[PDB]
């Protein structure tokens, strides 16, 4: 009944057969995005109307469309021809990864570059990059992918072991042109393997381990309305799913005695982006937009008990679109769970005799997505004490290239003759704020050390101060860790029993932000990294940091267009859009597959309730 | 067997038996430490002297005395007399708690002011706070406690919620003599209750939590010998517990194929302080160092099963002196056991068809403290992957004001006239350091920064760098969390299969360090504090950041006494010493009784292995 329901195979259908029908689905064209549009404000009309968004590539050549439909109304709503030199290339299709290694394998320049390295062109992998916008003036409007090789001596082999430096292709996958072959010089391609399952490597394995056993004897605490409403220890939500973000949370309230209210309306990952830091020719290009290019959803895994997910686990399996309009089930691809989180308050009174403990708890839900060599896990954590937190799990391999002889200033040595450039994995948390409704305001708070004087005799004194963030043209804000900078979201117009304006307060990690050049193509096409805290006026449009069509964009679309419109942000309808991210030096123990390294942010209630919230929580 | 074994009742005994016969434990006398001496540097020559510390405070007014006592060799090794004008004053006593409230009550100037506001004398209890070093020169030399009121409406009431402002007293413990009352004026007395186990506060308690059952059916993977000795999946170390710092970790080793690696030799928490920022005479001189003057191993809380410690628990149970000799054991004091930590690696691969997930674990080692209105859990954590992670984990209630009518730039309202003071909670990590043995030296690493141009011509390059510390005077570090900066434990001598040198890295938080103006009592008693990192030579008797007699020491003790001498640092012995902490502006949802807040540090391999140490770890 909920408008926030999942898109079901029935809805994918009836898009399909609509486009089909409106001439829109011919057997050159495929489906590169499809995705449920959110309501509109104002959804107290209470008139569903189930739009989906779709992106239409055409493998012929022709230009590709935007079209919106409507499920409800069986209609076209809208249908738009885009120029992708202008506007941006389509996300890369998954029918593409292999076409760049098939049409190199019978190009000359190719052929000719491996026979030099006696390297037999079956053995050859190619991975399927983004090719980002840089000198090329030929690549203007043209849908380009960059090849890197890897060698695989078998069929189970890590081809991630074997790079082929000195050595890359770009490919027009429309055209089927390998339009350039780059080779600066042979290398070493390093011999050891990296096949973390052969016991020639892995050893005996232990037996050491005794199993840890977590079980509901009475089953979870939360419940599950309607396929994804989510009612747990007072929070409520709804789970959504989207190709290109994921997991998405919707309506996230707190039911604080009769009052159920509102904290958030819509928090997402909206987009992240990897700049690799090694200046060789070879990989100098390389930055990709997993959420953005390839669409981090529609490669989530298929998690498995006992292994992905432990204890009572629900599960969600959300429906995507095929290339061709066919639903597909991610069969359990996101886990829900409760899970046991240490003390949550403890004290023992020296003047009363009363000994108090209450344990604390935490809802997750989470998916994992795989695109190429990385691995990435996604996150959110529901507190019983209010808290929100986000924490993305980073795993996988890492990319690999040549160790050069005599070192790199750019590139870590893993294994003899193996290197591993230095990179960035760089997010951006949408959060869409509702707190206690939508007129809220962003204050930034910094701590203040205070002078030795009048006033301040002893010189202990220390204070904070809070800036109000009145237009968008000063919401572009950086980290100061050393004054111990966050962030608070309030509402203005709703006051605790303190007479207080309500408020959450967001701690970010701190961690560096882009580290590229300002002058760069990457500085430009992901100017949302380079700043940690960016305060929008909400608009139906503008749903993506780096715009809609990041492919092959030349940059600017996204958050700096945004804000050059320098609303007023001062107890409206905003957004908070924050950027953190891990600088990912590689260490010998990431080799030959990565222990998770982990980044986020979370937020804490700042005078939302009127006490702690969880003092009716019972003894254990 | 070890000579690294808790210390034992009978041990305790023997001290207790020496020390009378030596005429050192009159009735006048009253232990204020005893303690476990480390062995000294070369215990390869097992002749195993167990040794003691005590310190001996005299309630009749003559000098306290430090002794050591060989337990081995049933001898008193030395026993100074103390000048503690010089060196600074004993611990605070257990016993010395009430005599504050009891000496107040027969006082006219405190009868006085207590009727003034119509308080009942039997109904106020009186907080007994460490006094600090400020202007008053009647007090050199002498012991001297400060008293804060606080009313009890009934035996069971939380007096936290009635603060008496306005009003403080000066009491020396020795002499029984109350110094000075100072009233400076009348404030209301906070009306509301804050008894958090009260059903008209809590409301009717949750019925919507259902278990979680953690359980390990063929019990825990750890093993523990001699009492506290450790090893659980390649890790081993020795437990131990000290009085004033609490839970000591020794030997922190790893099994790396046959060779047992050194790491850590020594970790502790050395020293806390609670500094606060409100500038009023009433409070503008409190700061206690938890750990240094009051002693946070002898609060240490018995932890409940199934509240405090859920699963599979090991207890300690650890034993100490009271203030007469005798032996006391903290029942299960210490709370040990192995908790699930999610994936630790997960990848799967395009080319090669292998899906692969692994799970993480933890050991954990904690115990919790009890220090008036404060609590306070100090947990270790030991990974599969070879990190070592510290927490604290700050609950119990806050400390109260009045709050001001008209505002306070210092204070928080928490209730209806009820206040409560900014401050901070700063912890001292002291990492005696043994990363492959005890050859290891320091270099601080930070993110650099290139710009656009020859060599870096896509504007795309970053790097690093790093600084080797190679004397004290040059190794008092700043955190800078915008350039990356972490710390890296080395040992030059020892390299991995890359002939690199073998090495831990430091990631500390970044949070601010001490808020206080640098020409305060409180910068100069705990300098520490105003630095993130610290690196001196190992010396045995360099214990503590603050030195060894922090209650009422006028200050630059401990840590700029000790890196003046200069020490060379580059491939030594060396120490690490990490401050960390909490600034804490209190919130309304931490009343009326606080939801746990974190703070860490954590240690991770950096090329100290060959590859990942978790390829043999086995599929669940
Ligand atoms: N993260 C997307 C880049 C990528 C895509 C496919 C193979 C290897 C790398
Ligand atoms: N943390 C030590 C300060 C303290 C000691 C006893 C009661 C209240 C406060
Ligand atoms: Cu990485
Ligand atoms: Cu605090
Ligand atoms: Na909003
Ligand atoms: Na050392």
């Amino acid at each position: 009944a909920s408008p926030f329901r999942l898109a079901s195979a029935g809805e994918i259908s009836e898009v399909q057969g609509i486009l089909r029908t409106a001439g829109l689905l011919g057997p050159e064209k495929r489906i590169a995005y499809l995705g449920v549009l959110d309501p509109a404000r104002g959804a107290g009309s209470e008139a569903e109307d189930r739009r989906f968004r779709v992106f239409i590539h055409d493998v012929s050549g022709a230009r590709p469309q935007e079209v919106t439909v409507s499920v409800t109304n069986g209609t076209v709503i809208s249908a738009v021809e885009l120029d992708t030199a202008a506007t941006g290339e389509l996300p890369v299709l998954e029918e593409e990864f292999e076409v760049v290694e098939q049409l190199l394998a019978t190009d000359e320049r190719w052929l000719k570059a491996l026979a030099a390295r006696n390297l037999d062109v079956s053995k050859v992998r190619v991975a399927p990059l983004s090719a980002g916008v840089f000198e090329y003036a030929e690549e203007r409007g043209r849908r380009i992918l960059r090849g890197l090789a890897f060698v695989q001596d078998f069929p189970e082999d890590s081809a991630w072991a074997h790079p082929v430096d000195g050595l890359v292709a770009y490919v027009d996958v429309v055209s089927k042109e390998v339009t350039r072959v780059i080779d600066t010089g042979v290398f070493p391609v390093p011999a050891e393997h990296g096949n973390y399952t052969d016991p020639e490597l892995t050893g005996p394995l232990r037996t050491t381990q005794k199993p840890i056993s977590i079980t509901q004897p009475e089953g979870p605490s939360f419940t599950v309305t309607g396929g994804n409403h989510i009612e747990w220890e007072k929070w409520s939500l709804d789970v959504g799913f989207d190709v290109r973000e994921g997991v998405v949370l919707h309506n996230i309230a707190f039911r604080d005695g009769d009052r159920l209210r509102p904290i958030i309306n819509r928090a997402s990952i909206a987009e992240m982006v990897v700049p690799y830091g090694d200046p060789s020719p070879i990989r100098s290009w390389q930055n990709y937009f997993d959420t953005g290019e390839y669409l981090v959803g529609q490669y989530a895994n298929s998690l498995e008990l006992g292994c992905d997910c432990l204890g009572d686990i629900t599960y969600l399996s959300p429906v995507i679109s095929d290339a061709f309009g066919n639903p597909r089930e991610i069969r359990n691809g996101i886990c829900m769970h409760e899970e046991d989180w240490g003390i949550l308050a403890k004290h023992s009174d020296l003047w009363s005799g009363i000994n108090y403990t209450r344990r604390n708890r935490r809802m997750v839900i989470s998916f994992f997505t795989t695109i190429g060599n990385y691995d990435y896990g996604f996150y959110w954590y529901l507190y019983l004490d209010g808290t929100i937190e986000f924490e993305a799990k980073a795993t996988g391999v890492v990319f690999t290239s040549a160790f050069p002889e005599g070192g790199s200033d750019n590139i870590s040595q893993l294994a003899p003759g193996l290197g591993a450039p230095f990179h960035q994995h760089i997010f951006s948390a949408r959060l869409d704020m509702a707190i206690d409704g939508f007129t809220n305001r962003v204050e930034e708070e910094d701590v203040v050390r205070q002078t030795m004087g009048p006033g301040n005799e002893r010189g202990n004194a220390f204070s904070r101060k809070r800036t109000v963030l009145t237009r968008e043209s000063e919401a572009v804000r950086e980290a100061d860790a050393r004054t111990g900078r966050t962030w608070i979201i309030s509402n203005p117009e709703s006051k605790n029993r303190l007479n207080e304006p309500v408020g959450y307060k967001l701690h970010a990690h701190n961690q560096p932000t882009l580290l590229a050049d300002p002058g760069s193509s990457i500085a430009r096409r992901a100017a949302f990294a380079t700043k940690d805290l960016w305060v929008t006026r909400y608009a139906d449009d503008e749903r993506y940091p780096t715009g809609d069509f990041v492919n092959q964009h030349s940059g600017g679309a996204g958050l700096p267009s945004y804000i050059a419109q320098d609303r007023d942000i001062d107890g409206q309808d905003i957004v908070v859009w924050h950027t953190f991210g891990l600088t990912h030096f590689p260490r010998v123990e990431d080799w030959p597959i990565m222990p998770v390294d982990t980044v986020g942010f979370k937020l804490r209630p700042e005078g939302f309730f009127d006490r702690s919230p969880v003092l009716d929580v019972p003894a254990n």
